[PDB]
This record gives C-alpha cells, structure tokens and sequence, in this order.
C-alpha cells in the first residue's frame, strides 16, 4: 500500500469517542480519545497527524465523517486527498489493561503503546519507520 | 544525539499552555495546547509519545516538570529515564499564521506541520524518520 494511505474511524466505550487512525501499509496506529463524535475534532486530529507525519490519503469506513466544512478545512490546508481487525485488536488491548488505570484515555495510550510496539518480526512501529524512510 | 532522546517544556501563550517536545537529533516537534501545566497533562503527553517514537531519555529545562508521581509513572511503565531555538522559530511560526485560526491550538498545530515539514537538505520529518530507521 501507498506509503502516505491512512484509515480513520470512531468507536465508542464508556460513552467516549475513541479516534482511531491507521497507516495501511504498516498497521501502526494512533488514537486520541475525545469527548464528541464532531467535525471539529476530526478536523484537530487531521492537523496532528499530517504534521507528524506524510499524510496523502484517507480512507474512512464512514464517509460522512469526512463531510463537515471544518474537516475539508483542515484536507485543504494539509494537502490531504480523500480515499479491519486493527480495531478489533486494539479494543482487545484496551480491555486486558482498562483496570489498570483510572481513565479510559489512559488505557487507550497504553493499549497503543503495546499495539505499536508488540513484534509480530519488526512491530508496527519499526514498520512504519522503515516504510516511510525507504520512500526517501 | 542518541537517537531516542527527547526535550519536553512548556511555553505560555494566551493565558494556555503549550506543551512542546523536541527530538534532539533531528529537530522535529511534537506540540499540544493543554490547560494547566500539572503533572497529569505530562504524563499523558508521554505516554503518547512513548507509544508513537521510541522514548528512552528525557531531558527539560525545568526538572520539578518530572517531579510529580503521576509524571514518575508514565516513566516507569514506558520504559523512559530521564536525562534552544526550536522554541523560538516554534513562537515566530505560530505568531505568523495566528490570524488564520479561531484557536490558539489550530496555530500551534500549523506551526508544527510548517517546522516539521520546511526543509532546511531534508526537513525534520525526514531525518527523524530516517535515523530512527537507520538506527534498526
Ligand atoms: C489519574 N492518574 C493516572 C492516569 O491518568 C493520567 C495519566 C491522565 C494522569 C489514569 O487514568 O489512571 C495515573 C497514571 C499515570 C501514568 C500511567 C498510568 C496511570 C497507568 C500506566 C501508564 O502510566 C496516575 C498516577 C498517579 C496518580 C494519579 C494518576
Ligand atoms: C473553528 N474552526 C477551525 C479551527 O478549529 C478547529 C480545527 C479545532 C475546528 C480554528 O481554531 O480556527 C477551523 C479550521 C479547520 C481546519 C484548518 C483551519 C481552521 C486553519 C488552517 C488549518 O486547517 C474551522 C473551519 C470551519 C469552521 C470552523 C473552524
């Protein structure tokens, strides 16, 4: 897959909204949990994570995530171009370490910690590194 | 720079805090606006970056930053130990395309995608990218 591909979709618990975005080709992922399922955080997030890192196209399994006026917004000014058990595991993750922590958003970071760490050799996060650094 | 040590510190601005974290060797910033500079905005901002980078080493300019027992957690579970212009370009930026946003937060966001991706003959997104890399 096309180094600069990502997948972005919402799933819920505890009645929060977990962002959940994901480089295609190398499964690594990065999930913020935020209060409101709205246009403007989708918008916030886009802009940290184009900023972070080569981001060309997006891919959602919910297209009318990506209609509000802010979210073209911040695709505009990002150069942004529109367009899984990922989800599955990383709720799993959640669940094995949620009593370990007092708030939900802590357990969200630390199953993305094991997620993109984890090997399964190199782990998510040396496999998106790799990826993107060869594209150079 | 060892490739896995990173700067964390805080500027003010608007009466918010902007939490602003550097990796030495390359130059690239990772920045959030968060409302008060305690120790729980710290540990969760570490415990993002530690699942996103590999964070071994973290270095400030004010040490009663990392004082706190929820900062000394998110240490531990991570695996993190502890141990310039980039702040001031970081300002001038933001100070630049502040008209632009609603938000001192949208601005911080820009600033970040401007510094990591301006080329100064590859840009901070590049050689963080790549020495990571190399370094597998
Ligand atoms: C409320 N709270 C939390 C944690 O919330 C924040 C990180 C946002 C502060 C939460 O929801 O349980 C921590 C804590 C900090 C680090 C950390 C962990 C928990 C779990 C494993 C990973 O590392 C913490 C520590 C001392 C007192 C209070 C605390
Ligand atoms: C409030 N607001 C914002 C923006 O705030 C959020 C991103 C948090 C929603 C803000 O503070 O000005 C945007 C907006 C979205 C993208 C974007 C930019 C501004 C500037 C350049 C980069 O790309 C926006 C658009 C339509 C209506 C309302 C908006």
């Amino acid at each position: 897959c096309s180094p600069g591909i990502w997948q972005l979709d919402c799933t819920h618990l505890e009645g929060k909204v977990i962002l959940v975005a994901v480089h295609v080709a190398s499964g690594y992922i990065e999930a913020e949990v935020i209060p409101a399922e709205t246009g403007q955080e989708t918008a916030y997030f886009l802009l940290k994570l184009a900023g972070r890192w080569p981001v060309k196209t997006v891919h959602t399994d919910n297209g009318s995530n990506f209609t509000s006026t802010t979210v073209k917004t911040a695709c505009w000014w990002a150069g942004i171009k529109q367009e899984e058990s990922m989800n599955k595991e990383l709720k799993k993750i959640i669940g094995q370490v949620r009593d370990q922590a007092e708030h939900l958003k802590t357990a969200v970071q630390m199953a993305v910690f094991i997620h993109n760490k984890k090997r399964k050799g190199y782990s998510a996060g040396e496999r998106i590194v790799d990826i993107i650094a060869t594209d150079i």
